[PDB]
């Protein structure tokens, strides 16, 4: 019984308030990048070693690779082409784990010993991610790298904790954000926004650190919101910030939703206050990520918000009128045919 | 300036909530443990490798190791002697890194590659800490270990950031929590309260995870609260959670203090509220930690809370007397002369 209606009352405030307006790229640029990124990642995930260690249903690997290339490209609009590709590999790995089961425990028992000795991790995921990492890290200075590493690590714990579908003992007010922060790849996204070929870690240490701290919550709440739909009646997505707010904080799915919104709205207000007068170049990237990020949410299959445009394309509310007005802008700019960039299929590359 | 009355009220409330009371920890036992831990550690830090790779003025090392042994022994009341010893070494390392003013950049440049390769780290602090870690992790299961490994890493970055003496951009509301969390060592503390020889993560996963989640905030805010007296006039330490709230949030020092207190009390309440009915054995570890922690704050000279007792030992106010009650209780069990356990000095062990 997805609340609907109210969903719009939320989405609209956010979009209207952040003055949603994806302006980055040109149809003739957007595709150049979608294809470049998809091409490298797909060639990578098609190798035998990757194919044999990453346990993923071919179909899901493909859908994920596409949702990721879409995310990297639409949000990291100011980084190099190579950078998007390598980021797309790293984020495609994390998405595989985010949607998977399997118990880590058995393989994580000698984690730190194998680490300190230089011995491939028992867990296949760690074995492939740690092997690939260097191709992501080369694009960054040391500090931003630490952030990427830590975050990827935290995210690993989060997925683990998530495998107990636990929303927290009622009255464990802290639990909710504790868990969301742990699996939101906050510091990983925020730091990967600053390639060294384009930024000087030491010269912009303060702005970059501030961006990591602030963007962590914006980035995650916006997703907690936009994807409230697709994560509604799905297992594994059963445990979400909103849903755990209810359990742990003891309130109604209606209030928890208002909570997430009042927050998201504030994060947004402070992003601007803080980064407006600062280095134009920084603002530009934050700006592009924020708009591009929303464009992707209103366009990728994963979040399937189409099943809402075509479910309210009728209800003439001053609310669902704005929602649809927005959804339109989005697809208009970011709705592309996979037939123009996502090819050939990863599988087809694998059996060669 | 200085809310002597307001502080007292908040302190008594916090002590009340957590039920600050009579431990079953006998003063003769406290001394057994204080000496055991101090001894293994002093012998460790007196090793030559340690002696030449750890840059710390001998007197501060001596003092630091002592403050730590006290903190551990008085708070990890239910763990074995070896456990207290090994945690005492790891926590002394961390505390010692704040004395370092050296830029992590040059040594962090090849962090990930040396790591993945199994080559000794460039930054000496890492070389020692990572080499000693097994000595600590062996006391815990895999889950709990991951947590320690992560916090220590987050800790390293926080030190890095703190080197910039930056309290946050005005309006960057998410910065103080971000930073305090970065170097709070929360998930480390929380996860180190459950040795595998006494608990089973698999069976108590949700209880443990939840503790980590709530303890992270409790432990850091309670420390920020007790430290609020010594740091009040400390022009040296410019960036403290509260002082950052002042700058980042743009509020009066008093308003920020008001913020900490609310979070601290509320955090305390929810602690009990959530763990009273839970496994008895677990609530004991929690219940005891909170008490010794406070006992330690009340007893370690570094916080100079005795200066307060010396200024309200006669007022006939309910708060003022309640305070003294608790203090004399703590002094009763905790006030122990260093001569009784901390010997011989590390310096003397080093020449031998
Ligand atoms: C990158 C962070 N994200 C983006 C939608 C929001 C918290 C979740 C995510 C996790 C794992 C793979 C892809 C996306
Ligand atoms: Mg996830
Ligand atoms: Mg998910
Ligand atoms: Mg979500």
């Amino acid at each position: 019984n997805f609340p609907t209606e109210y969903f719009l009352n939320t989405t609209v405030r956010l979009l209207e308030y952040i003055r949603y307006r994806d302006s980055n790229y040109t149809r003739e640029e957007r595709i150049e990048n979608l294809h470049y990124a998809y091409n490298k990642a797909a060639h990578h995930f098609a190798q035998p070693r990757q194919q044999q260690l990453l346990k993923v249903d071919p179909k899901r690997l493909q859908a994920s690779l596409q949702t990721i290339v879409g995310m990297v490209v639409y949000s990291w609009a100011k980084v190099s082409k190579e950078c998007m590709a390598d980021l797309s590999i790293h984020y495609t790995y994390t998405l595989v784990l985010d949607d998977s089961k399997d118990d880590p425990y058995p393989t994580m028992v000698n984690y730190f010993d194998d680490l300190q000795a230089g011995r491939e991790q028992a867990h296949p995921w760690w074995a492939l991610v740690n092997e690939h990492f260097p191709n992501v890290l080369r694009h960054f200075g040391p500090f931003c790298s630490l952030n990427l590493i830590r975050s990827t690590l935290d995210f690993f714990e989060g997925c683990w904790i998530e495998q107990y579908n636990f929303g927290g003992f009622p009255g464990s007010h802290d639990y909710p954000q504790f868990l969301r922060r742990m699996n939101g790849l906050g510091h990983c996204v925020g730091a990967s926004l600053w390639p060294k070929e384009q930024f000087n870690e030491r010269s912009l240490f303060l702005e970059i650190t501030s961006a990591i701290a602030q963007m962590e919550n914006w980035m995650v709440w916006v997703n907690d919101l936009m994807s409230f739909y697709k994560e509604f009646d799905d297992e594994r997505d059963q445990i979400s910030l909103v849903k755990n707010y209810v359990v742990s904080d003891e309130i109604s799915l209606h209030e928890a939703l208002e909570k997430l919104t009042q927050d998201t709205l504030h994060s947004s207000k402070q992003m601007v206050a803080v980064f407006s007068d600062k280095d134009p170049q920084v603002m530009d990237t934050i700006e592009c990520f924020m708009h591009g990020y929303v464009t992707w949410h209103l366009c990728d299959r994963r979040y399937r918000l189409s099943e809402i445009y075509e479910k309210v394309k009728e209800e003439k509310t001053e609310d669902a009128q704005k929602f649809c007005k927005f959804y339109e802008q989005a697809a208009n700019v970011g709705a592309v045919s996979p037939s123009e960039w996502a090819y050939p299929p990863v599988a087809q590359l694998a059996n060669v």
